[PDB]
């Protein structure tokens, strides 16, 4: 006797812990916290520029710059009062400002840039994640070397990390990390050129690295909110070119919702994984289509809590459970580790608190939905499923 | 031991799994009885090609409501050994075959009611759990409106599952839906037909909005080659229909190559493809399709009858190749009457088109239909529990 | 250097030519040294398809011109 479950009970467990998955996940006591830490998690929304933002983590990357002192001096923008789980939502522009210490200004020298992505892999393997898609913007790092130079530098560094830890069950692959090129951010008066340059950079890179199992760019995520708002009115032709070659478009909504634009974004751009699509209940038909047609909805509870109040444990309630109840495949992610000062394991544990009702089995569905929404070849996705089909600890 | 598609399969003992990972003999009586009881689901039907000969035709022929103009009984002479024919036959001849019904006797309102309800009882004893029979109301209308035809088609299915499908949880009989297939070349401009066809489908999807009852979901945009460019020319229309909840499929059929697949998967956002037994030779296109998750509909008997594949060793049947990379490809029957083969015949035949088809592959082929079906999220979970009731062993 | 569109239609124009454009602009951005061999432009070559030519035309021209790479055009068998 057994219910449907996400992956066929991984060759079954006893009746004793079948009921264990049924009860709601309360983020209390070591028993609950220890179990999630042992899970082989998977995220799909992580920025490379949102790591080592503060503390000793900043110090290690800062002092590892190839040119010893050229970079701006030490400074750590102070985090708001109780910034992990704050009591007052702050605007997005200020939140992005908490990362001036580590980002465009710092990751200019390959010495520090290699180091910055050097310990990302260490952190991810330490978190137990098997598959991750770290986002990066090589255009933000261009003084003498090309944006292509930076992207090639990042890919090589992960391989060094990926080959150094060539362990774990299977073909001994440990953790696999891919790249998603996130726009150009800096629009110094010529934005249409920048988005054209950025999109074509990925297409060349994707064709450059077509190897079976190694780090490679798998898709782009245009954040089109251009000077004239909708850039897709002109970007429809450009998006067609990159879509045909391959790659996956994972446009994130974020600012100002604009469900009407989401309709335009999901279909015309053929987006495969929406971003912070927090509000979908008021557009009942939109949610049903996204529920029916497979399109992931990436979520970052800590970032959402830091941007919006949501009044955890007494904007409305967090829609994760409601989205899961309807059946749309949503995922829990990390956004910026350093800026939010929260790990992924914190994200999942805090996710339950934002909506009293997350059972111990729902988190499996969250990891389940991450697998289908992952930008990976089907041959490896089955192997990822096999890794998920094990390595989960029975309490 | 490792993971596998359904859940109750893992409940089976190690002895069963030994019978699982092995190629299935279609000629074996035990295997034939196995798939017969298998709770399978199919996607590609045609309604009009249900009954073509035998007691099936006479059952509907005498069921007319006003026989004064019913055409005579010139049942076409099917080629010798028509199941597994001697050598491939042209599509035009294939479509011409079975001319006895279609736009011959379904024009009668009473006669059509019998034809569709008889199809439903052909499903429950065929073991089909879920169906998406494809109908073209515009064809079966001369004086009454096409909307009336679709109204009768939906009502007849509903009444055939109002009482037959008690729906006490696990037994809502076989739940069927409707896909508005594009009508053939009428005498006049086809642009009006395409516009009316989509217009008929869009309003239909928003008229039966409940989930338990049979409802219209889906519409295809495939026909000839001049109309193939015409649909691409009017691709703005396809934007409206699939934003209303109507998933669009494409019957690639002949001369599909890469452009047809490329056009369908992206320009029209097709969630499923018709006969597309050419994805393998393009490699990267097949790789792209697998990642997207677009379903592929392959009906073996029709693929054998029109294209020809010289089963038991036109190239090899792409079934194993499709399941290898992972494109969700399903088995279908095209239209039952013309091919004169039921689901169970198609499933067993697929095993002998090409050496392989292990039982896991057959369940995997079964599961892809559930993945790429046009049912809602709640319905899909309901099927998944219901589908997890296959015959384990003798 | 200057890069030419690929023949032997596979992905037809969209897959084949977009990579060619994407390669050029990436390479042009790679080498800014004015005293070194670098990509300076492209040509279109492969053309003459159905009414979707303008959509391909409006796509190919826009991406390169926004960057500012030079553009040449070859003439096919018929020079109408």
């Amino acid at each position: 006797m057994l219910p449907e479950l996400p992956f066929a009970d991984l060759a079954t467990w006893s009746e004793g812990e079948l009921a264990w998955l049924r009860e709601p996940l309360d983020p209390r006591a070591p028993a609950d916290q220890r179990w999630v830490a042992g899970l082989p998690k998977i995220e799909l929304h992580c920025h490379l520029g949102g790591f080592a933002t503060h503390g000793e983590l900043l110090r290690r990357v800062r002092n590892a710059a190839e040119n010893p002192g050229k970079l701006p001096p030490l400074e750590e923008p102070r985090l708001p009062e109780g910034w992990p789980l704050p009591a007052q939502p702050i605007p997005l522009a200020e939140y992005m400002k908490l990362g001036n210490a580590n980002g465009t200004a710092l990751l200019r020298d390959p010495g520090c840039l290699r180091e910055q992505c050097r310990l990302l892999y260490r952190h991810l393997v330490d978190q137990g994640v098997c598959y991750a898609e770290v986002r990066c913007s090589p255009a933000n790092y261009a003084e003498v070397r090309s944006p292509w130079d930076v992207l090639a530098d990042i890919r090589a560094a992960f391989q060094e990390c990926m080959e150094g830890a060539r362990t774990a069950p299977g073909g001994l692959p440990a953790c696999h990390v891919n790249l998603i090129l996130i726009a150009t951010r800096r629009a110094s008066g010529d934005y249409r050129a920048a988005i054209a340059r950025h999109l074509a950079l990925a297409v060349t890179a994707a064709e450059h690295w077509r190897d079976e199992n190694a780090c490679r760019v798998v898709g782009v995520d245009l954040a089109g909110y251009e000077d004239e708002k909708t850039r897709a009115h002109y970007f429809r032709e450009e998006f067609t070119a990159v879509h045909r070659c391959g790659l996956a478009v994972t446009v994130h909504a974020g600012e100002n919702d604009d469900a009407e634009g989401i309709w335009r974004a999901v279909f015309d751009l053929n987006a495969r994984r929406l971003g912070h699509a927090l509000s979908l209940g008021q557009s009942r038909e939109l949610l049903r289509s996204v529920a029916d047609r497979g399109i992931g909805v990436e979520l970052c509870p800590y970032a959402n809590l830091q941007i919006k109040g949501f009044r955890l444990d007494g904007p409305g309630p967090y829609p994760l459970l409601d989205y899961l109840r309807e059946g749309v495949r949503v995922t829990v992610n990390t956004d910026n580790i350093g800026i939010s000062a929260a790990s992924l394991t914190d994200n999942l544990l805090l996710a339950a608190r934002l909506c009293p009702g997350l059972t111990r089995l729902d988190l499996l569905h969250l990891q389940r939905h991450a697998l289908e929404t992952a930008f990976c070849t089907a041959t490896q996705r089955l192997t990822l499923l096999r890794r998920i089909s094990s390595g989960i600890p029975r309490p």
